[PDB]
This record gives C-alpha cells, structure tokens and sequence, in this order.
C-alpha cells in the first residue's frame, strides 16, 4: 500500500506518557514529512502550496533541533528551551499542527462518510486554517481543494485492497489525531506562548 512507503508513520512516533506525553522530535518531523507525500497522491500541483507550507514549518523546527540538539529531543522541551532566546520553531510548530489537523480532519471526515473529497477538505479548512489565513492566502487553499480527485480515484491510488487500505488509514488517522490533540493542548498552554 501507499502508506507502507512512509519513512515514518504517525503510528510509530514515540510518546512518553511519564514525561507529559513528550513527543519525540526526530520521528515526529519525519512523520510530518511523510504525510506531505499524500499531497502528491491528492493533487501534486493543486496541493503544492499546502506541501510547501508544511515542509517549511517542519524545517523551522528541524533547524532549531540541529542547533540545540540536547535541548530539543522532544517537541515540548524543544519549545521550552527555544523560548529562552527566538520563537521561530515554536511558531513553525503552531502552523504545522494546524496543517496536520486540517489534513487529519479532512481525511477522517471523508473515510467516515460518502462526501466528495473536495467537501471534506473544505469543511476541514473552515475549522482549522481558514480563520488564521490572510485574504491573499484563502484563495490559494480554496483553489487547491476544488481540484481534489474523485474519492474513488484517490483510494484506488492508496492500494488495491479497499478493506486493508481503510483499516490501515484509520489506524494512521487515529494516531495522528492523538498527536495533534496533545500538541494543541501544549500550544494553548502558557508554557508555549511568546
């Protein structure tokens, strides 16, 4: 299946429940980068702005990790220790998590309904990224989502066995949603404000 091509799944990103659901930085960034390959499946050209945006935010985080590695081993510590300085990686995390949630809601909505892909994406956009985007960025996202493939064509690209693709994508989305929820709670805390 397409999902088995992933360098890193969100299923395999470590979470340290004893240290406040510490999300391991390296595996998380690799998982975010793998998820961007799904934009190519959906519409290489159409979703290139979303991929580019997401990859830029990943890179902001990676830059900081590399510059301060012992202080940046999990996402929460990475943020705590940058916020004595620069908020570049922290701000990158904010926007990455919004992009991950946009993708997560859209796909979860679509697989749990018969809606067309374009509408699952539109409804997700409304509740994730749209309120934070400028008047010039909204039309970029709107044009991209209108160019979604027909849902049948999308899932066929994910593998030949409809049942296996669905079970595996659900497991993936559940794991992503868990990580999104943890990081959103972290980001809304005073700990993460600059």
């Amino acid at each position: 299946t397409f999902l088995e091509t992933f360098k890193k799944s969100f299923v395999d990103v470590p979470i340290d429940a004893e240290k406040g659901n510490a999300i391991s930085t390296a595996e998380f960034l690799e998982a975010a980068e793998s998820l961007t390959t799904m934009f190519d499946v959906l519409g290489s050209i159409a979703f290139s702005p979303v991929k580019t945006d997401m990859l830029g935010n990943v890179e902001k985080i990676r830059k900081r990790m590399l510059a301060a590695p012992l202080e940046s081993q999990n996402i929460q510590d990475l943020v705590r220790n940058e916020l004595k300085t620069s908020h570049t990686a922290t701000e990158g995390l904010l926007w990455l998590v919004r992009g991950l949630e946009f993708t997560c809601i859209a796909l979860s909505k679509n697989i749990g309904s018969t809606e067309e892909l374009a509408d699952s994406f539109r409804g997700s956009y409304r509740v994730t990224l749209k309120p934070h985007h400028s008047f010039l960025v909204k039309p970029i996202f709107s044009a991209a989502m209108s160019a979604c493939p027909y849902r049948k064509d999308f899932y066929a690209k994910l593998g030949d066995d409809e049942q296996k693709v669905q079970e595996e994508l659900r497991e993936y989305l559940v794991a992503l949603d868990k990580i999104v929820n943890i990081l959103k709670r972290f980001l809304e805390s005073k700990e993460a404000k600059w």
